[PDB]
């Protein structure tokens, strides 16, 4: 029988108060890098810590929010740290070999620092990830050479359909493999214990009063706290679990309806043996709401291109944080970037498409948004055909006195545009013909628009497209770019 | 007339020798950032240089091979730099004013960076970008609260329609509203002078031969070279250019006959006033396929996530580097990451639906079962339950039975999902559902169809992107496979 409980209660003596020299566990200290690094991973760790001007202020702190991004490590996660670390401790014990399948669970992030990491030392990595995180983590671990698998998001860990259950049989089939399990592997808390929190204090001086961290393994809050509850025991921690996540405390936090949720890397069905909850001074309960939208009031406000995790974090550090006093201070952690999450919170219609969004929040846009593009006033402009050369185009634009013709057909379609200045200077540089055919020098991407149509609509065309045609359901009432817009906007600036 | 040519001459009294007391340039050197940042903008720079290990040897390169990864700054561009500076020297001058709209023409990376400072210091940001660039940087952009206008990617640097050109309309349009210039600012060559070049320098400990770069507007490679030149002259200077750029020398090189290319950020119609090619000590000329196949054999090999700019780079490197000789070293330079060319050279799918892949290549690569047929494994054939099942007698009927998976089917045919005897287990047990439930609660809903002719390397894909693949005709299913049973199978035929 083997499978190994995740859940599992943990064997490990250590307590509050012991001296460090009890620890049976092998410890490295952070060093200092070369000044030439001799591969990419040791470009993981030293994490800069910064100052959070807008936000901090905004909801009514009076203390200082620095948040610690780990989102500049290679792999672009936290992760990255206790990846490395797993393996090298794996490769000291002698239980790792090269050229050994290594075989994970995870959120996604593990799995790639772990795949980043193969990729450099020859390893063959095979990922098992549920259905529910994004596409990019897979894109970017498929580029790395790893192997994916994937289980479906609702299995319960019991289960023989979730990650670690497909994972433990896999490794059953599969000859000279091993699983790190980081969420029994000393070597993830451990690697927060050593590295991040040195780094934090080091950053800090040493002073340091709250600490705010989503857990979805336990490793970064638990490393960190105790290192902290060690050399600086006033400090605060806290921790930040889904809705739909069984971790907090008390138990009365974590009733609740749904059993899933939108957030990736934070949460579980249970509780991972390297999750130390005695350490935890309070434990905060955060939606998908709360987390997009601070992780995108996050980017827009701070600059800090940060995954979802990170919006959690700082939604539940704006609340907690509110005890505290000036002259004090409150560090967060932010866990991952947007490269994971490109197409997911990032994109306006995915929040929407989610609920995250209502439509009415057309208040944030400015007032010419719901207009007509009638109201534009436009013109009608001249067409030609496509077997009209360049020369016989210059002559009729000019003598018409139009600077721009869509390409039109006979048969009605519209093939692209062409412009006076564009096609001057391809001439003019010797690029084109006046005897060449128009078909290059033609402008081919564009997009339709009806006079119906509204403003805002025409503003996102515009952010996507160049040009933008009026059109019915065959022919074409105008032609719109973006400064035309604007010559528009700017000209009823000055009717006020 | 309001337009200033970005392919105007250099008013640069600059020549080499040039004592550094007489530059009339305000320089700013580089310092120690403080343990904690104020801003994020303060994360730009100290890039780290990183030893290319699998890659040079397999080119045949002697030397030692270095990369000066750039994508580590806040915006994950080279871009970020020069950003930065160009603000901050507009300050100084009092030409930019708190609450000012900026307007920047650029590949997109320029942008980001100027998006992102302007974010943090309460700039209106406005970006003209070519239709070419990928969707991924208008999605940061809008993310960073950046306006957003295309231009036509065909258009030449004279047209009106060009970015260049759209750009200083928009300054004619709005009041108060400021262009840097990147093309003709001597604050970007300059930011590559003063900081780029040391940093280089000081991880080299001065000591190098050959420098790649890869050219878009020329302020990295002409700031560096110039810094080179003067502290450590024997250094060859390579500039790289997308064929069909006119970049390159001698013009015996641009002859060719597309005129457009895939690669973001690199080559122009125009030679832009920054750049300074006679410093440029050689000239390569780069293609698309030859650019992303080294991108992607960079990630996959070197764990490096980067743009294609750097492909285009390295691929050079590996040829002009050939003169060297064990003990000498050459520095490459790679300018983003993939964040922005996710969807892209990063995906299969896009690699060959634009040429840069022949199918041979890819079967060539894979596996030995890659082509054979699902009807090989030979399967079974699964039972199914209706949906209006309880969970008991699902538990009844898969033991009595002696199955451990069903199929939850329709008396209509439409499947449903997947029930499982461990998930329905784990769930009575752990109190969530109850015995005379419905099945549904527990049901699984993501899966994916097969055909018994489909090959098993489609299974593969399908089994990256689904836990359940269901082999089925055209209301029965042939079978169910997951990751496992594929595994079984090949690990049965590794046996024999
Ligand atoms: C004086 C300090 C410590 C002592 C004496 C100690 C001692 C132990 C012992 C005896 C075990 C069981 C060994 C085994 O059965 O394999 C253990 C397991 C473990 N320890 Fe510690 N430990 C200390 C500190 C820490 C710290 C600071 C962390 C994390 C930041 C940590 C994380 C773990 C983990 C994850 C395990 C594995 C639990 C398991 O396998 O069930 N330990 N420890
Ligand atoms: C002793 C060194 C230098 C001297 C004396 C010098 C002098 C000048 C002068 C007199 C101008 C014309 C200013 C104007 O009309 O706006 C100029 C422009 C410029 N310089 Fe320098 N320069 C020096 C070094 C550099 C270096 C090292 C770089 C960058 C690597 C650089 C980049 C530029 C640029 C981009 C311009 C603007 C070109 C233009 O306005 O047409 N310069 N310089
Ligand atoms: C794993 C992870 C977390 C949680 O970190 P833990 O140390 O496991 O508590 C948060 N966010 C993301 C994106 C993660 O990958
Ligand atoms: C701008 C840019 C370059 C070129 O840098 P220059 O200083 O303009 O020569 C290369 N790659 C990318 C992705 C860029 O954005």
């Amino acid at each position: 029988p083997l499978w190994i409980r995740p859940d599992a209660p943990s064997r490990c003596t250590w307590q509050l108060g012991r001296p460090a020299s009890e620890s049976p566990h092998h410890h490295t200290a952070p060093a200092k890098s070369p000044k030439i690094l001799p591969d990419i991973l040791k470009k993981i760790g030293d994490t800069p810590m910064v100052r959070i001007n807008k936000i901090g202020k905004k909801f009514g702190l009076k203390c200082e929010l620095l948040a610690k991004c780990e989102f500049f490590n290679a792999g672009g996660s936290v992760k990255d740290r206790i990846s490395l670390r797993m393996i090298e401790d794996a490769e000291r014990d002698g239980t790792l070999k090269p050229g050994d399948t290594i075989i994970e669970p995870t959120s996604g992030n593990t799995g790639i620092g772990l795949a980043l990491a193969a990729a450099v030392r020859g390893y063959r990595c095979i990922i098992v990830m549920p259905e529910k995180m994004s596409s990019e983590k897979v894109d970017v671990l498929r580029a790395l050479g790893a192997e994916i698998v994937r289980t479906p998001t609702n299995a319960r860990f019991d289960s023989p359909e979730s990650h670690v259950g497909v994972a433990w049989r896999l490794k059953n089939e599969i000859p000279n493999s091993h699983i790190l399990d980081q969420y029994r592997n000393a070597s993830n808390p451990l690697a927060h214990y050593d590295t991040t929190a040195d780094e934090i204090l080091q950053q800090c001086d040493g002073k340091l009063d709250m600490l705010v961290a989503s857990v979805g393994t336990g490793g970064t809050i638990t490393g960190i706290a105790r290192k902290l509850k060690e050399k600086c025991p006033g400090c605060r921690i806290i921790g930040v679990d889904p809705e739909g996540s069984i971790l907090a405390e008390p138990e009365e936090l974590n009733q609740t309806e749904q059993t899933t949720y939108e957030v990736e890397g934070i949460g579980y069905d249970f509780i991972p043996t390297v999750l130390d909850r005695t350490v935890v001074d309070k434990w905060f309960k955060s939606n998908d709401e709360e987390a997009f939208t601070f992780a995108r009031m996050l980017i827009a406000q701070e600059g800090l291109l940060c995954g979802g995790s990170a919006g959690s974090t700082v939604a539940v550090a704006v609340k907690a944080a509110q005890e505290l006093q000036e002259g004090q201070r409150c560090v967060v952690i932010l866990p991952d970037s947007v490269r994971n999450y490109m197409t997911k919170f990032l994109s306006d219609r995915w929040m929407l498409q989610k609920g995250f969004l209502k439509e009415e929040d057309t208040e944030k846009k400015p007032w010419w948004w719901h207009l007509r593009v009638q109201e534009l006033g436009l013109s009608a402009p001249l067409t030609v055909l496509p077997t009209i050369t360049c020369g016989h185009t210059i002559e009729i634009l000019r003598e018409k006195g139009f600077d721009q013709a869509p390409v039109v057909d006979e048969a009605g379609v519209i093939l692209g545009m062409v412009t006076l200045g564009n096609m001057l200077s391809s001439l003019l540089a010797g690029k084109v013909q006046p005897s060449d055919q128009v078909g290059k020098v033609i402008y081919k991407q564009f997009k339709q628009i009806r006079l119906t149509d509204t403003l805002g609509r025409l503003s996102h065309i515009l952010e996507m497209d160049h040009f933008a045609l009026v059109v019915h359901e065959q022919m074409v009432f105008g032609v719109v770019t973006a400064i035309d817009l604007l010559n528009f906007v700017a000209a009823q600036e000055r009717d006020q």
